[PDB]
């Protein structure tokens, strides 16, 4: 096999992981960026060269494929040569826009349809600037640091371009879009794990790597993370239970649901679809630190109902599994045993991802087979168990869940592993 480097880039800083996949070992190192800039592109290409350097030279000279994992909805407005002319559109920033300008480039609730998305970013700028050069292009954080690599201009993979308009399922941007004003800028789109181009001559000379290493499309740090569980089995799921809940579902089949936010990307083969509720973990912080819910949730036996029915909400307001803007945490009685409390806490939670899942289903997704556990609660055998109950299908802790890792995985083998020639057997005599 190949020994293959990932590049994550996220909401606080970039880490590189490098795997020698016959070996199975590898080196990680990282960089932490600024909690503000006046010039992030900056930033981020700096810190690109950084992790570079920190990889030992013997692993740089090794290393065949190289892909990059960015933060969706981070978009840059570049000329030809693909230097900024304006300020990035950072993943969290909104755009003041009328979504009905929209209507005509995408298909009916099109998960470009939101104030956040990058269509709607590039139709901002479009407004702001009066009329965008044809020669102009716009780039997501991913597409932008590896066009730093391979030299290629107006390159992106079928997952950042989701929310900037394309429809994975017919693989294409709109004919409408196209031929628009803002068609010009569009990016051509490939899988993400295939070959753009191999390394620019320079940067493999400057930075000690193989001039025949080759650049790959990339993702999103949503989607890398998934990729470092290594599943890929329709079915089988990622929950990550951080400061919110938030799950990710295989599937033979797309699923969508704009009112609770739920939407589908295209992985290979299949489909991963999923969904952010608000409440997670931030709740159970509002009240106990780590260490208290360690000691309190060994005194929990999960065999036994609490009988408390709390919905597990930090502040007001539900996105998914159900959507309501006015709905209230419900977080009364709050009994005097603080393990009791936190115990109606964790069996709210586990209802937050049981009715999560089970709703997915209801949308069309293929029935759940096996869940993979990420993030902070993860290690929580209790809060295991109490899901394990609820659900009915086997749980355990994720291998892996850098999306670095992820994304070293997507450089090495590509989505090769999400086609149905993978499934379960199903031969008898
Ligand atoms: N033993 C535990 N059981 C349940 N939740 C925990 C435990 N330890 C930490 N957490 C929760 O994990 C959350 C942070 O998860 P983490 O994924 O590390 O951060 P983030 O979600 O912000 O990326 C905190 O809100 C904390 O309450």
């Amino acid at each position: 096999m190949v020994v293959a480097l990932g590049l994550d880039f996220g909401t606080s800083g970039a880490r590189a992981i490098a795997c020698d996949f016959d070996s199975d070992r590898s080196v990680s190192v990282s960089v932490t960026f600024p909690k503000t800039s006046q010039n992030w592109p900056q930033v981020w290409r700096e810190a690109l060269w950084q992790l570079l350097t920190q990889i030992p030279a013997d692993w740089r000279s090794r290393i065949e494929r190289i892909a990059i994992d960015g933060t969706s909805g981070t978009v840059l407005l570049c000329d030809r040569e693909g230097q900024p002319q304006t300020e990035p559109l950072l993943y969290n920033q909104a755009c003041p826009i009328d979504l009905a300008d929209l209507a005509d480039w995408v298909p009916a609730d099109h998960a470009a349809l939101s104030s956040t998305s990058s269509l709607a970013k590039l139709w901002f700028w479009q407004q702001q600037f009066g009329a965008l050069p044809p020669d102009w292009q716009i780039l997501a954080q991913a597409d932008w640091l590896s066009l730093q690599l391979h030299g290629c201009s107006q390159q992106s993979d079928y997952h950042n371009a989701l929310k900037l308009g394309y429809s994975p399922d017919r693989e294409r941007f709109s004919k409408n879009l196209l031929d628009s004003e803002l068609g010009a800028l569009l990016p051509v789109v490939h899988e993400p794990g295939v070959a753009i181009g191999p390394i620019l001559p320079a940067i493999a000379q400057e930075f000690g790597l193989s001039p025949d290493c080759q650049i790959c499309a990339g993702t999103t740090d949503s989607i890398a993370a998934f990729l470092a569980s290594g599943a890929h089995q329709p079915g089988e799921a990622v929950t990550s239970l951080g400061s919110t809940i938030v799950l990710k579902l295989l599937s033979q089949v797309a699923v969508s649901d704009r009112l609770t936010g739920v939407y589908s990307h295209k992985l290979g083969g299949y489909w991963l679809t999923g969904g952010a509720s608000n409440c997670g973990g931030a709740t159970l912080r509002q009240f106990f630190p780590d260490t208290e819910l360690e000691s309190l949730s060994c005194q929990i036996d999960p065999t036994k109902k609490s009988g408390l029915d709390y919905y597990p909400l930090p502040s007001r307001g539900e996105r998914f599994p159900i959507a309501d803007p006015d709905r209230l945490p419900q977080l009364e009685p709050r009994p005097e045993n603080p393990v009791q409390f936190l115990q109606g806490l964790l069996e709210g939670l586990t209802q937050v991802e049981t009715l999560g899942y089970q709703r997915l289903q209801d949308l069309g997704a293929t029935p759940l087979k096996r869940i993979w556990t990420a993030g902070g609660g993860a290690k929580n055998a209790v809060w295991q168990q109490l899901r394990q109950q609820a659900i009915g299908v086997p749980i355990a802790i994720a291998p892996n869940t850098e999306a670095a890792f992820g994304t070293a995985r997507l450089a090495a083998f590509g989505l090769a592993a999400f086609h149905s020639a993978g499934l379960k057997r199903t031969l008898e005599h």
